[PDB]
């Protein structure tokens, strides 16, 4: 089998991206977040507290005929933004662009903190990292990608992030269409239940490539992209005016400035940022200060190629036995 799905940026930013996801019997179509860098799959539901539900979908478990409760069962989860939820525990069919999932764990909540209850556009997440970080007990649980992929033609999902537009998560396929040249791979630890991979360097611009191991995560629920303080201070330095702000919270540019790209190396291959994907617009609204899109990881623990990077990229996450991630330009 394979499944395709088309994924659409919440706001002008590219802030999150959201992807149509169908629940239940008959289908409840909710828009939710599709995170590399966490794997549970939760929903707002008619059982989330009232207050905290501000214009999402939910999905009601009473009105799926294949829902059942998984009895005892609860989860809580708290992501790198400070953010949380917890509930309750359902299995139930879950369809992805066209790909069917039988008894999968859906996440019920019952409480959210107020940045979920804030972004009306996001109904819930669907984890996609290992399941050894899935939060549901007593009986952790699997994510969609591991009860599908027995089924798959190929163990692997693809992302195809677009800039200031929709692009693509496939599921059992890669889409030779969708990049240029080749893909390059390169080895992933799962030690941690991440997407943890190497890159081997970087340049600022037009200047010559450093060669230096950069140890990260692929992170598809990370807005930005979250590099060591040296790397970021080299690259906000080719930028007038650039500053680290701790009243903001990390590095500002003039809204008047033009970004120079940012280049990634994925082995032996390079990945180019243009420079436009970094601009992040003003800090508030009508400010001339904006926001950068590469920050100092510095104070996180790991390093973050969220999506400022993977959209520069068509990115394979290989789910073979021993998991690999590649990378192309597109
Ligand atoms: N976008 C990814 C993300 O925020 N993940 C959070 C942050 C810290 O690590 C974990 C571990 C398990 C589950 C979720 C998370
Ligand atoms: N991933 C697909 C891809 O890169 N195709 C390229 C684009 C340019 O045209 C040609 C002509 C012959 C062979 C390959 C290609």
């Amino acid at each position: 089998s394979t499944g395709s799905a088309t994924t659409t940026p919440i706001d002008s930013l590219d802030d999150a991206y959201i992807t149509p996801v169908q629940i239940g019997t008959p289908a409840q179509t909710l828009n939710l977040d599709f995170d590399t860098g966490s794997s549970d799959l939760w929903v707002f539901s008619s059982e989330t507290t009232a207050s905290e539900v501000d214009g999402q979908t939910i999905y009601t478990p009473s009105k799926s005929t294949t829902a059942k409760l998984l009895s005892g069962a609860t989860w809580s989860i708290s992501y790198g933004d400070g953010s949380s939820s917890s509930g309750d525990v359902y299995t139930d069919t879950v369809s992805v662009g066209g790909l069917t999932v039988t008894g999968q764990a859906v996440e019920s909540a019952k409480k959210v903190s107020s940045s979920f209850t804030e972004d009306s556009t996001i109904d819930g997440l669907l984890g996609l990292a290992f399941s050894t970080l899935n939060t549901v007990s007593p009986t952790q649980q699997k994510t969609f990608f591991d009860n599908a992929k027995a089924s798959l033609d190929s163990p692997v999902f693809t992302a195809d992030l677009g800039y200031h537009a929709p692009g693509t998560y496939n599921f059992g396929f890669i889409d030779t269409t969708a990049y240029t040249g080749s893909i390059t791979y390169t080895a992933v630890s799962t030690k941690q239940g991440f997407w943890e991979w190497t890159s081997t360097g970087y340049a600022v611009g037009s200047g010559t490539f450093k060669s230096t191991s950069i140890d990260g995560i692929a992170d598809t629920g990370t807005t930005l992209l979250y590099l060591p303080a040296t790397v970021v201070s080299a690259y906000w330095a080719q930028v007038s005016g650039a500053k680290s702000s701790s009243s903001v919270g990390g590095y500002v540019f003039p809204c008047s400035a033009t970004l120079p790209s940012f280049t990634f190396g994925v082995g032996s291959a390079r990945i180019v940022i243009p420079g436009d994907y970094i601009d992040f617009g003003p800090i508030s609204t009508g400010s001339s200060s904006c926001f950068g899109g590469i920050q100092s990881s510095a104070g996180i623990g790991i390093n973050i190629f969220g999506d400022v990077a993977l959209k520069a990229a068509f990115v394979v996450f290989n789910g073979a036995t021993t998991p690999t991630l590649g990378f192309a330009s597109k």
